[PDB]
């Protein structure tokens, strides 16, 4: 499973770019 979320993802995560959702920038993370 990937994730939006902010503010950064968490532990065991990396970031692979960004969503756009609800009108903010959210990293996306796996």
């Amino acid at each position: 499973a990937c994730y939006c979320r902010i503010p950064a993802c968490i532990a065991g995560e990396a970031a692979y770019g960004t969503c756009i959702y609800q009108g903010a920038l959210w990293a996306f993370c796996c």
